[PDB]
């Protein structure tokens, strides 16, 4: 009913607790689950849902064969129950296309898919289940967005878009949108050098956006927003602990305005929580592979060049694959902050497991304790020898 | 709450953005999807929805031996979520029948099936999902009606049946009803000289409708319909970009009052947008087969019977299967115009894929922007080897 | 809100339109589809539902063997939306048993089931889905009741059970139920000699029942039951038309006080509507065994001992397969009249197909119209061979 | 709205009556139905369902493999309607984790999962669908809870966890939550001297809960708590009818402040209905597994320590397998007493039928009747040769 404002700082994060859980690979191997990748998590003010890129084919269906690729007119944003698997026959199509974001204002959700070859897409806004507006590549080159959700505040939504090569200077922009209408946008400024999948989350009238420079940097870019002002600026995140990959080994001092060098034109979605002393990054425990996952407590990380893990949680073991990783919160909670969560895309089939034909994942998610809780790991928990 | 009036015209149309697509025989390849064919798309005031006639089978289920066949007493009329397949676990039954139209008056549903022998068939109105009116076979041959939504206006939603030869003059009736019960019908006027399954839309309180002349036009009848003075005329669209299929090449100049000749008893379903400059037409890009589909701007195309086009999309490229055609719009949308939309049916299996023995389809459905938005082509996307 | 009362006439009933129809057998040869039999439908004040009773096993599961029984500790009273087939997914159970009946008082929904070995039943009445009343056999031979809807009339909702045997005298009760609780029971009156399996409906403040004499009768007896002063009588259709089966063939008059004879230990649940001219008897159409079902408009055909048909409709041809027959009518469509509606169970596998190791069924359903419609056939559809 | 309170006593309880029943292996042997075990029944004010311990795949899938196995990343608290099975597509997920409960205040529902390795698990308390609290693990040794339905009044909910070992003293601890917050917790008191899996009940402002001693005790200790003192006390029934397993054989005199020894290290979650002469046991019927299922009315069984049956009822043969049993009540029925209700999970395949590589289970649950009502048993209803 009211536009939902961000009125609370982020809450304490002393560990990380089990949110959500699909087991997507290991149900499918015997019931009609859609061939997905590109998870994220979202929550309107009466239900949290998981969200994915169909690949509009379910897992034992023959289609599933070539599900490596990235993009075709068979992919679809849906959305399905927490901790459900993405069925044939409970998953909801929020938009048609192979690139996108999602965000609830308050009142209803905005849905923005892109689709489209390579050289002629274009995004349509979706507002209420409606189209509504509709914005053409500007650079010919795959127009791509975040890959999870967006956040609203006083009904501006915030969305970051790239539009350029993956491997060079590329074009974004910051488009504010408002009931799924424009009411401005920017090109990119400070002093990222590359913007891919921004994963963000919205505090104290702030939204912060930790995303992936694909081109040069193993350290991450951080995209901060005023969604009242309807202004920005990008740095990357100081310290050396780097949370890209594939990375080269952490230094001991990082970079602030710079891409951290040594590995050039590849990287992984990913996240953290910029929050002084209470600041979180997520990384694949892997510099090599999209394997493992830990979450790494950096006082300071954003500001600090030099700052270290005095903290840790292991998510995913090091002997089994991750992938995306992304940030949601319950802006609806009641309590006086908001609880940092995200989740873990748990990829599985090509290019690294090459006996399947098709490419998968399942979800793990996790939300902040003010406790110091008990750790476990969450693999996929799918056997692929099953499969064959 | 209220009746729906059409208060509105129709936005400018710059190109087509993707608004659904289902994948249906791609998805069905394993999982529990019916066999469907003549689908379209209709809204109501929360929500737009998928419709098509079952089969009363699944794709993979023996029972789909023989669904080339269009009538059968295991048909009925189904309605889905958008974008989602057809699947037995989540498609209402609207009504039993082989031959439909629905639509929704502002305040519910009216959806019509006919069902029965070829020379003793009925059409049933249901209202608010309860049957209300019937009406028997005038002709006693293949009562038929639009297989596309029809439109409202304060109440009265007029229907277009033909009951008579597919091939030779027929008995063509506009029912004007009003709570499912019947206000008054009147026979076909003006100088349409056959009608089928048309396809219509509302703007400024006048019901347009795009129909197919199986019997000697190539060109398309026009029905234009006044819901308040409930009378109507038609004429045939002039333009020489000829719509229906099979048809002969294009020529330079149409004809208005009459059939454009050169293919006789047969056709397919199909739409256009006609509103002065801001005309499209739909056409399969086979003169010959229902192969490829494309959206064409010809300014005038109802009354300029030299008109060709000046703009054009690709909906899918030749070396796919297209089908029927059909307009709707979302009446309940928020902005000072309606949006323009259309779906095409993709057929797949017999008579031209004859390794399989059964004919389904998917459907894909885009509206208009008033952005000039890059093209894609929508193909099913099946693979008929993999059902072999 | 308020309770139902019985306020309408019947309307007049010149032909029957097709209402609803699964295809359940043909849709389970390759999905989720529950084993069923003795299906028939009741209306809620906003919804139509088909009801059947579960056998607790899929038709292609392996379980299915031995589905020929009719009592077992895994069968329960399932509904689920009108015109789908019985899936695992779409169910919903009512209640556990292997006998049942069903109705909406207007407020909400009565269902009642009977479980239990054979000398030791008891039924189980469920009112705003939870148990409010439980009685226990009185006569320690299968307790059973309607197996289609009842009726309620000012929160009453009269239901007929029998206890005691198939082939001689039993012990058949009239329980006058309201908010689920026993607000007076009597014991049979009148002149019918065997009550099973009352198929009901109501109309201006009294309730009709035609029922199953399974020792003696090829007529049926009939149940009138007065709501208000909670009383009732019995006797037989009078007409020479008999109804029943297997059945002798039919005479030239009829007995209205006693059973006609003939066939006796044998016989199947049907129905009629009994309204002076207005007066339809539902048939198999064989005498022989369930197969062919026909409507047959015979004028006074309760209290006329020579009355004969002056019109007819064909359901199902006699080369197909019928079963069980009943009543429910939608009390709370709008309009001057109640709707008569019946369906037919059209029975499939043992005994008469016995390839297969199982018995189920899917449902036809059909409502009156005041026009005179063309007339289809309505067979099940499925091919047994396609299961072997 | 209002928060629920324990206002009324127990109805007479003179039989049993059957309430639900899902045929869950029997339907999932050709179906997508979840492997599950530890299974209860919960009711919210408008609708009861089944609940149980998801692992994380279907019967019939390849994953199933191991589900002996009790505690994997790939559990979850699932809930699906009355009667249906815990399907694919019908189950929502309560929330992550191998040991649960879950009870609705009156305005919400409050779900509690515990996760993470064995020496390191930890508590996530769920309230409205979202986590609010989170307690580690206290003794290091799988924290762990009751498997059945909590009882809440005025909003205060306790419940009962166990931390520490299964054989030997453990550190039992009584929270007590309101809107998911703690408001306190006490360690055990009384006599009891191990306590599992508390089966809990509410009557006039008290909870009863029947557990489980896992490490000497073959009678079963009870925990009694006052929701409004926030104060418990402990005991054991005093009967001879003892109704752990395995067990002894019946004495003529049991024990109430100790455990009746006999059998070390073993039990199964069970519960009775506790209120003087109207006092009702659950038990299996063998004395060496879990074999068989009976009631037992032991007029004063908590406090009269020769009290034998006086009165009971078969609920499973004791030639088909039962399970965990528990305790629920509608609590939102209409009336002036609280019907007593309980379940029986039916486990199929491993340890004892080790044909099959997976564990799975089915549940039966009956509620009290006033009636003296006739008996059935109730078995799972599965062949496992099917599964071979
Ligand atoms: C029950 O559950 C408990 C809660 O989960 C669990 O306890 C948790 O245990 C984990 C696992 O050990 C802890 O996580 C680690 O935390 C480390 C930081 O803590 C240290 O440093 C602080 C500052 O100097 C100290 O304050 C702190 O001391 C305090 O806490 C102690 C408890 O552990 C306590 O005993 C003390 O008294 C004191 O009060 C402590 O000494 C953190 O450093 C570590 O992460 C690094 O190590 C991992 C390898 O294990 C890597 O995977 C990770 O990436 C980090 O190392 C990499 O990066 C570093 C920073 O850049 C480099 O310096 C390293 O060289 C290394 O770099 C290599 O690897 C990279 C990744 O592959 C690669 O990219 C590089 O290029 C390079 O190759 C880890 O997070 C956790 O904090 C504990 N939590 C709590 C509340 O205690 C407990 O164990 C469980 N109990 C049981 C019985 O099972
Ligand atoms: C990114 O996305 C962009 C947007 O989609 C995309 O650009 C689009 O490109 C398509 C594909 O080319 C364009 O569609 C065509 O539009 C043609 C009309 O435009 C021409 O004519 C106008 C009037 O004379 C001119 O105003 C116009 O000029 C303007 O625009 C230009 C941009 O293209 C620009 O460069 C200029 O500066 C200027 O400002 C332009 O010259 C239209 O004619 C064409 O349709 C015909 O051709 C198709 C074959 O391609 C047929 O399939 C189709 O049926 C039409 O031809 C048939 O029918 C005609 C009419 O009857 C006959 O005369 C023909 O002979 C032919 O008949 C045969 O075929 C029939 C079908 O099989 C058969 O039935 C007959 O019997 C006979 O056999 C087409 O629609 C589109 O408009 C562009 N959109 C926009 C906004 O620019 C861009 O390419 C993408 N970019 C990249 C990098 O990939
Ligand atoms: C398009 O749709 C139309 C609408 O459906 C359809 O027209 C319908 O056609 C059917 C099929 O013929 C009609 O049903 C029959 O109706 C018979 C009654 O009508 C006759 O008798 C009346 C009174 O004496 C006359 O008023 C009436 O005349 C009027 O209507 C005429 C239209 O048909 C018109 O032409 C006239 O001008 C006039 O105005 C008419 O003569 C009815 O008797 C019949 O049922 C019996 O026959 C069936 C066999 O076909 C049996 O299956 C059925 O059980 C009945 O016979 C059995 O029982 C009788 C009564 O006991 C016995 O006397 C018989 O001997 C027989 O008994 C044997 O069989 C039993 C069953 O197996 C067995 O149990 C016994 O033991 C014994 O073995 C049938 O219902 C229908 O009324 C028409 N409807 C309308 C509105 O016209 C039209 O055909 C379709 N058009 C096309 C082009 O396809
Ligand atoms: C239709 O439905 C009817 C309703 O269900 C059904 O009638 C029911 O029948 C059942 C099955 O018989 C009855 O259940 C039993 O009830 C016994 C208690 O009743 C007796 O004792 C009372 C007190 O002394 C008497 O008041 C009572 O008399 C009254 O009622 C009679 C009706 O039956 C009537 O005829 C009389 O006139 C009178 O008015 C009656 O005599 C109860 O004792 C019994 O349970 C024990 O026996 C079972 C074996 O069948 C065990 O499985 C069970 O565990 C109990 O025995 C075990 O434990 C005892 C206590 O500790 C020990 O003493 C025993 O030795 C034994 O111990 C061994 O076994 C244990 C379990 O394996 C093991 O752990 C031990 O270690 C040891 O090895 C049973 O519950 C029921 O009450 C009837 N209900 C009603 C309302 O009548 C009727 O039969 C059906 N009709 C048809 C036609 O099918
Ligand atoms: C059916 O008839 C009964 C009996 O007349 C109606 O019941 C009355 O309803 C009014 C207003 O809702 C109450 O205030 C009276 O107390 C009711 N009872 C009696 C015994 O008079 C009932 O409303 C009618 N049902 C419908 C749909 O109109
Ligand atoms: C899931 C898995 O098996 N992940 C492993 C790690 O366990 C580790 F062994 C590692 F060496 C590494 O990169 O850290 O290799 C990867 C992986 O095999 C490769 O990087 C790519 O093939
Ligand atoms: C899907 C497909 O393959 N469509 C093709 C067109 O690609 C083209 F090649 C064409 F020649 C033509 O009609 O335009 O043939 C049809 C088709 O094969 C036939 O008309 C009928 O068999
Ligand atoms: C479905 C079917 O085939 N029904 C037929 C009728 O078509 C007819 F041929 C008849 F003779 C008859 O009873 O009327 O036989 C029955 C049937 O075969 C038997 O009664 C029992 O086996
Ligand atoms: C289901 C079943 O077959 N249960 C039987 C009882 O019928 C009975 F025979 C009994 F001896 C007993 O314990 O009471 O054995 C058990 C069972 O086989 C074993 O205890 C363990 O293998
Ligand atoms: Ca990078
Ligand atoms: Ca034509
Ligand atoms: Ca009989
Ligand atoms: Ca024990």
């Amino acid at each position: 009913r009211d536009f939902n404002n961000l009125t609370k700082g982020l809450c304490t994060i002393n560990s990380w607790h089990i949110y959500g859980k699909d087991n997507a690979v290991r149900i499918g191997e015997d019931s009609d689950v859609l061939v997905t990748r590109e998870p994220y998590v979202s929550c309107d003010p009466d239900e949290c849902r998981f969200y994915a890129l169909s690949q509009g084919t379910t897992i034992r269906g023959k289609h599933s064969n070539g599900t490596i690729h990235d993009r075709s007119q068979y992919r679809a944003l849906i959305s399905w129950p927490l901790s459900s698997p993405p069925t044939v026959y409970n998953s909801r199509v929020e938009c048609i296309g192979w690139s996108s974001t999602s965000c609830h204002d308050g009142k209803t959700r905005m849905s923005i898919c892109i689709s489209g070859p390579n050289n002629n897409a274009s995004a349509v806004i979706w507002y209420n289940r409606r189209p509504v507006t509709e914005i053409n590549t500007w650079a010919r080159n795959i127009l791509r967005t975040q890959e999870s959700e967006c956040v609203c505040h006083n009904g501006v939504c915030p969305v970051v878009f790239t539009d350029g090569s993956a491997t060079g200077p590329a074009e974004t922009r910051i488009y504010y949108f408002k009931e799924g209408k424009i009411l401005k946008w920017e090109p990119l400024a400070g002093t990222a050098k590359h913007i891919e999948e921004c994963s963000c989350y919205g505090e104290r009238a702030e939204i912060t956006c930790t995303c992936r420079d694909n081109w040069q940097g193993s350290n991450r870019p951080v995209i901060r927003i005023d969604p009242v002002a309807m202004t920005h600026t990008s740095q990357y995140i100081c310290s050396p602990v780097l949370t890209d990959n594939p990375r080269p080994n952490d230094p001991t001092v990082g970079k602030c305005n710079d891409p951290y060098p040594g590995n050039n034109n590849n990287g992984v979605k990913g996240f953290s929580y910029l929050d002084g002393v209470n600041t979180w990054l997520g990384r694949t425990i892997s510099i090599a592979s999209r394997s493992g996952y830990e979450m790494l407590k950096v006082p300071n990380a954003l500001t600090d060049d030099k700052s270290k893990p005095t903290q840790g949680q292991t998510i995913v073991l090091n002997t089994d694959w991750s992938g995306y990783s992304g940030s949601f919160m319950d802006y609806w909670a009641e309590g006086e902050c908001y609880r940092a969560c995200f989740y873990v895309e748990l990829i599985r089939g090509r290019p690294k497991e090459d006996k399947v034909w098709w490419t998968s994942n399942s979800i793990v998610s996790m939300c902040s304790s003010t406790e110091f809780l008990g750790q476990w790991d969450w693999p996929d928990g799918a056997k692929i020898e099953y499969f064959l």
